[PDB]
């Protein structure tokens, strides 16, 4: 039956059935429910996209790449079941994100469980386990050709990296004559997955900021080819222009957007309502078990009822219980926001981590501004944003000359406070600047 | 000062404060969570967004085209104030609309309350009402020039209609001002600009209108002694680009096979959970789904998020409900039976959609049959919607500007029993009520 959708990226969208089998199921459909940009929403107006279209997009791209490169050269042995795989990994890839997505995983889970290690890399492999387990997909795999075992292997593979984990080949889900396919959906070693692709494509489209690459011409200019004696995607020389332009728009949105000041704040603010909400809240699991946001990644029956809804869940109650996060919500609609105070940088190449993140607020509070201030802050008062973001650029890509094809030619520290008397926000800037100096971070502008 | 938003349709929108007031309040901040398609989202992946965009489009468009009109026609004596008038009923013409838009004030509350008459656009004003009261909003506009008494009155005839000049908002003489924000008549308002626009933008559909065009080319002109908005010559091009699109997001999107039956499925969820979905409202008092529309501190409580609610409870008495859900979502979804239209006939009204499945269900199918069908598992599906247009607008020409120069009703029927003898069974049915219904033999 082949199903076609129509999105406003990639056009009409042909999927095969056990895609859709996959698609179908509260498992993945969990998604729709999910948005993208998480809190650039309360900021970006056009981003009311969630991941589910953003999953389906990924499929469709990682399929165009590889059933390319197998009609462009047919020794690589790439077969359809190759192709089929890396369409279900693709499509699967944020079958782990929870509720606004970054959010949840980048700041949450670290405040709330900081002895916890969740990644939504990890969850997806979880709830791709738990979708081919809870809907039967095993048998319809085989029917459509592919090897249960091998494959889900390859595609958890392709989406969290060597499962198993200067010596050899780690991957088990397809051998080193392969390696290639594991470099569609996700890579970071040439920053050029697939996945981008889509991802950048639909927050330019959604936000308003324009894309400049053209996906599509190195899908046809791709070619895998010989680098350091490794199977590799590469592409054309000529394609560098195209690369650059790619470079730029990731950076533009990343500066216009994904390190928006208020969108960050915002979503710091989210976050304090969901971890002063995580007390009270109840997502049923399995067995009826009561998992509560921080815990229900541990059962995956719960994490499928883990959405965006839960902020709403908030706004809405009644419970006293839920008051404070509810006010945290009421504040957001009313834009009476964290007060922003400064931004510093760590030294060197340090690089504070998630299980530390939680210590953050109290070393601020806990610094000896040398003026002595009229009113004392505490770390409750502080908040403590930590922002990523992920070498020269084109240097890293492998390319092909035409003649012969077969061969080869960070952190940001945002310190918010939660109030706002003209007072209270200079004293935190005091705050700051001390525990910048004192930690040994860039002086404050 | 401004308040500039970044839209993927308008660009930069710049807000005046008092917009900004109005948007920045719990009954505005709804609409970030009704999706404006409502069912489409289930079968166009992009159709994802919500009425708060829209809302804020309408906003824009509005103060764009008043503006501009006020520009190059001085004499018409456009104020700041009308400006701002209008644009509050440009952001506030949606506030009404309810779960999934058009299924909310279409399809479920004619199905739980055939005696009620609720419309959306009722509900707009007063959530507007609520709106301004809740968050002392008339102190504001009176802070920036407007007069809440007059005021108010025109932004809601604007949205809801009159309530031989009609309006107490404004005077006839500044009538044109009431075709910016909804035009019955030649059916072009800046609503329909946006979100035309915004959902060919979400959807994959080209729109081939350009609205900056037409404000530019716009001027209000004298029509059988009445000030109204014209077009110059040069923009029939465009108009009937626009007339296109139109047609094309209806027949494509609105009028979708399976957007629809997913719609009359959520609405299925609904009518299974009324009784026992509580709203909180006005003194703690706890209404209902189809009741929240009564008590506005309820229903700006009422948004898809219900949805997500029947999907994960745990009530058993909810569990009904949460089936049909479950259903969506593993799309197992009801099956289109077929379609009719009653041509030179009485039209169908909303006190007998209810009506509707068991006639269905009463007819008796010519040939008998070996499955007997009940009410229960039909779904009638009533389609309203509202010639040449281009002529219905009035045009103008430069040398001298000031001078001037589809069906109506789609019944479609699903079944809920999808074996082939059931289907077919439904067909036979179908066929024998469109018949001693005097409908159009159904395709
Ligand atoms: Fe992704
Ligand atoms: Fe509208």
């Amino acid at each position: 039956t082949m199903k076609v959708i129509n999105d406003p990226i990639h056009g009409h969208i042909e999927l095969h059935p056990l895609l859709v089998r996959i698609i179908d199921t509260p498992q993945f459909q969990r998604l729709r429910y999910i948005k993208q940009l998480g809190g650039g929403y309360y900021v970006f107006p056009g981003a009311s996209h969630n991941r589910f279209e953003h999953s389906l997009g990924v499929g469709y791209l990682a399929g165009c790449l590889v059933h390319a490169l197998g009609e462009k050269q047919p020794e690589l042995q790439i077969s359809e079941r190759d192709v089929l795989c890396v369409q279900i990994a693709g499509l699967c890839h944020d079958l782990g994100h929870g509720p606004f997505s970054h959010m949840f995983d980048g700041r949450f889970i670290p405040l709330a469980r900081p002895e916890v290690k969740w990644t939504h890399e990890q969850g997806s492999v979880m709830m791709f386990e738990h979708l081919i387990n809870s809907n039967g997909i095993k048998p319809v795999m085989e029917q459509y050709g592919l090897i249960p075992e091998e494959d889900i292997c390859f595609i958890k593979e392709q989406i969290v990296g060597p499962l198993e984990s200067d010596s050899l080949w780690p991957y088990k889900g397809r051998p080193e004559n392969k390696s290639f396919l594991y470099e569609i959906v996700s890579n970071k070693r040439n920053g050029i997955d697939v996945d981008k692709w889509d991802y950048f494509a639909r927050d330019c489209h959604h936000l308003g900021i324009q894309n400049n690459f053209d996906y599509k011409r190195f899908i046809k200019f791709a070619r895998v080819c010989e680098v350091d004696n490794e199977l590799r995607i590469c592409a054309r020389d000529k394609e560098v222009g195209n690369l650059y332009d790619m470079f730029h728009t990731r950076n533009s949105l990343h500066r216009r957007a994904y390190q928006h000041k208020v969108g960050n704040i915002i979503d710091t603010m989210i976050t304090d309502a969901f971890l002063k909400a995580d007390d009270y809240i109840e997502i049923t699991g399995a067995g009826g078990k009561k998992y509560r946001i921080s815990t229900a990644i541990d059962d995956m029956e719960a994490y499928t009822k883990l959405t965006d809804n839960i902020f709403l869940e908030i706004l809405y109650s009644t419970d006293p219980k839920l008051k404070d996060a509810r006010e945290i919500l009421k504040q957001i609609e009313y834009r009476n926001l964290f007060k922003y105070v400064g931004e510093t940088q760590p030294t060197g190449q340090i690089k504070i981590k998630r299980e530390d993140y939680e210590s953050l607020p109290k070393e601020v509070a806990s610094a000896k501004p040398k003026v002595l201030l009229d009113v004392k802050l505490k770390a409750e008062d502080f908040i403590v944003d930590v922002i990523n973001m992920d070498k020269n650029p084109i240097d890293h890509v492998s390319f092909y000359c035409k003649t012969a094809p077969n061969r080869a030619i960070e952190q940001l520290i945002r310190v918010y406070c939660k109030k706002v008397d003209r007072k209270s926000l200079y004293a935190a800037r005091q705050y700051f600047v001390q525990w910048c100096a004192d930690r040994n971070f860039t002086k404050p502008q």
